[PDB]
C-alpha cells in the first residue's frame, strides 16, 4: 500500500485542479447528456487516464449513472483494477500488442456483458496503426447506443479531424507548484507522516506539474531517508 496508489481518485471530487474538466463530466453524467466519445487531451502525467477510468467507473456503476460512483459494487472495484471485461484497455503506443488491438477495433463487442455501456480506453490514441485507426473512425461515425470510446493523447492535432469534430474534447493542465505542496503535505498529515516544508517545495518543483509523479517521488523519498520526508533525504534522491 503506497501512496501513488493509496491516493488514487475514487471520484471526480478526489481529483485536483482541472476545474472546467470536472464540471462538464460530473454534470454531464449527472444529466445523462452523455456522448459517443471523449479525447482526453494533454502532457503525461496530467492524469489524462485517471479522469477517463473514472468516467467509465461513472458510467458503469450498479447503483447507476453517475459522477460519484459507489466505489463498493463489482464494476466499481474491478474498473478501478483495471480488471473489468466492459472496459477494454488499449495502448496504441505499444507494438507489444498491436495484434490484439486491430482485432478489437473491428471486433467492437458491441455488447456489454455485465455492464450497461461497454467502453474503450485508447492511450496515445494519434498511435493508432492505419488500421485501427479506420475502424476506429468508421464507428464514431455510426456509434453504437451503448458503446463509448475515451481516448487520451499528447498529440490532439495529430488525430484527423474527422475524429476531432466527433469526440467532446476535455484539455488536461499541468498543475503550479502549491497546488502539488498543497496536495503533499495534506496526504502526509493525513498519514501521520512526518516532513519538513523546503523538502515538498523540492518535490513540487521536481515533479514538473504531474501530481502522479509528484506521489511517486515522495514514496521514493519516504523510502530513501528513512521515516520521514526530511529535506535531506528529498535532495538526496533528487541526487547527484
Ligand atoms: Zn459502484
Amino acid at each position: 500500500q503506497v501512496l501513488a496508489r493509496k491516493w488514487r481518485p475514487q471520484t471526480f471530487a478526489d481529483v485536483v485542479g482541472q476545474e472546467h474538466v470536472l464540471t462538464a463530466l460530473a454534470n454531464g453524467l449527472s444529466l445523462g447528456r452523455i456522448h459517443h466519445a471523449y479525447l482526453f487531451s494533454g502532457t503525461r502525467g496530467v492524469g489524462k487516464t485517471s479522469i477517463a477510468r473514472l468516467l467509465a467507473k461513472g458510467l458503469n456503476c450498479e447503483t447507476g449513472i453517475t459522477a460519484t460512483p459507489c466505489g463498493v459494487c463489482d464494476n466499481c472495484r474491478e474498473i478501478e483494477q483495471g480488471r473489468f471485461v466492459d472496459l477494454i484497455e488499449i495502448d496504441a503506443a505499444s507494438r507489444t500488442k498491436v495484434e490484439d488491438t486491430r482485432d478489437l477495433l473491428d471486433n467492437v463487442q458491441y455488447a456489454p456483458a455485465r455492464g450497461r455501456f461497454k467502453v474503450y480506453l485508447i492511450d496515445e490514441v494519434h498511435m493508432l496503426s492505419r488500421h485501427s485507426f479506420n475502424a476506429l473512425l468508421k464507428t464514431l461515425e455510426e456509434p453504437p447506443e451503448h458503446v463509448k470510446f475515451l481516448l487520451a493523447t499528447t498529440d490532439p492535432q495529430k488525430l484527423p479531424v474527422t475524429i476531432l469534430s466527433r469526440c467532446l474534447q476535455f484539455h488536461l493542465k499541468a498543475l503550479d507548484v502549491e497546488q502539488i505542496r498543497h496536495q503533499l503535505e495534506h496526504i502526509l498529515n493525513e498519514e501521520h507522516i512526518a516532513h519538513e516544508p523546503r523538502a515538498l517545495q523540492l518535490l513540487a518543483r521536481a515533479a514538473e506539474g504531474s501530481l502522479r509523479d509528484a506521489l511517486s517521488l515522495t514514496d521514493q523519498a519516504i523510502a530513501s531517508g528513512d521515516g520521514q520526508v526530511s529535506t535531506q533525504a528529498v535532495s538526496a534522491m533528487l541526487g547527484t
